[PDB]
């Protein structure tokens, strides 16, 4: 539909981006970090796609604050600040990942620089795999290794993740084709590791999936205040956490979970424990080049 | 439409499989192999939906005899056949690991018991990250690596790779949903190397793509026989060494790959030369549990 509200969401995606990458300072309480620029994205006009996410080092992603993180960036630390802004369900998922306190170095660029390239190439017509290998040349060509399992994505009205990825190696067979309209968020991470991310606990974001009557009240009235404050998009844990008792909101996100009424996105750890960079932009995939939302 | 064709290829395909697996003796010439299949899936009631594929070991997949190809089988060998079949356009891939004249191995075992788990879980309602997750393990827990680039399939009428796959990994954001009607091709790979393929020349099958006003005379003609008798799906150039001398032949099919017609497969190797253990069977993705055409 309205072009402009993916324009806007990147907008103000862009400018709340450029605003963390400042608070991003040592000592900085993670905690004070998101809410500052969940309440920006707000106050400039716009709801939150999913909880701002604040991933340190080997903390690919998935990582989101809670009422009690006293987590504090520390100079030297690899921040990674992944937004997302939606206007009525038009997504603009942004990110980067910022040296705290000091300057980019050869892993951050592989990420920015591999991210970069797939762009380039990107306009209707093209298959998938070529962004793909783009993006696996520059990040292996400085000798680094990008994430097999965290990758790009397709982006639809009130859908972040809507099917079609956009891998950060070359699969041979990806070919889906750009067609024009499309939104895609491309997104290379890359590591010194071994290249492979693993979910570990805790799960701080969450997504609505399906009504699964369940016989715990509480439960049962959770999940809908849930359908109808957050939708299809993933939500956080912190933003319940003032709802009803900490103890008694645990519960009853389980509940809804092992009933398979909402799904849980555990923290993403690289696998051997490596520094993982990240930078991530959206774009509409037009005729001959793609605009990009969040530039 | 008819699931009695989809039925009927994967019928097929069973057969010709089975045979096939027998032929698999030492010394035994690919080209005659493949010849054999082929013309037996003919006799049998159908076309192939694309050139038998006989890789062998570090040859991961994409490996089909071109007349002339001296290659025999050796003991030892571990031999993949990946054959298809169509009836009207109702695909059917399966697939399987031979080690040459003898019994498999823990290898082997890893790929086809991967394979095995995939289908225990495939049911209208599940994510696709289920799957990958479940082939996976069985590969992992058994110390060996999944291929991360080569990976199932979802197909559809005259379309053998639909857009949707099915990785040998987890990808934490596969949610894809497996719909009631859904043909789907699982096809666990399996490595001692490192668990990644590369595009190693020559280019042996080719796919028709789309019409091109070409400027040379016969390859315009090889165009509109490729689009008659082959169409969307895939060829082998083995297929077409007899309409002309190598030296024409060979150019028609470049000018066309350069006319943006026909793309190439490449054959895929193995990157650190380790051996490749593969199984593949297609499904129907059925409410509570999945029809394999190719049992
Ligand atoms: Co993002
Ligand atoms: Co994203
Ligand atoms: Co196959
Ligand atoms: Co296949």
């Amino acid at each position: 539909m309205d072009t402009e509200k993916l324009m806007k969401a990147g907008e103000i995606a862009k400018k709340v981006r450029e605003k963390a990458i400042k608070l991003a300072r040592p000592g900085m309480l993670l905690l004070e970090l998101a809410e500052s620029i969940e309440k920006m994205i707000m106050e400039l006009g716009g709801k939150p796609a999913f909880p701002v996410n604040l991933s340190i080092n080997e903390i690919a992603a998935h990582y989101t604050p809670y009422k009690g993180d006293t987590t504090v960036l520390k100079e030297g630390d690899y921040l990674k600040i992944d937004v997302g802004v939606h206007i009525d369900g038009f997504i603009a998922d942004t990110a980067v990942t910022v040296r705290v306190g000091m300057e980019e170095d050869e892993l951050m660029e592989a990420a920015k620089e591999a991210l970069n390239a797939a762009i380039s190439v990107a306009r209707a017509g093209v298959e998938i795999k070529e962004l793909g290998k783009a993006i696996e040349n520059e990040i292996r060509k400085r000798g680094f290794k990008p994430i097999v399992n965290l990758s790009g994505h397709k982006i639809e009205r009130y859908k972040l993740h809507a099917g079609i990825s956009i891998p950060n190696i070359y699969r041979p067979h990806d070919n889906y084709v750009l067609k024009e309209g499309d939104v895609f968020a491309i997104e290379p991470f890359a590591t010194i590791g071994a290249g492979q991310v693993i979910e570990v606990p805790p799960t701080l974001i969450y997504m609505y999936v399906r009504d699964v009557p369940v016989r715990v009240a509480q439960a049962r009235f959770l999940l809908a205040k849930i359908k109808r404050e957050y939708g299809t998009l993933p939500f956080a844990y912190r933003w319940l956490q003032n709802d009803m008792p900490e103890g008694q909101l645990k519960l009853a996100l389980k509940t809804l979970e092992k009933a398979g009424a909402i799904y849980g996105y555990p923290v993403l750890k690289e696998i051997r424990n490596g520094i993982v960079a990240q930078f991530e932009h959206t774009i509409i995939v037009e005729k001959d080049s793609v605009i990009v939302t969040t530039e």
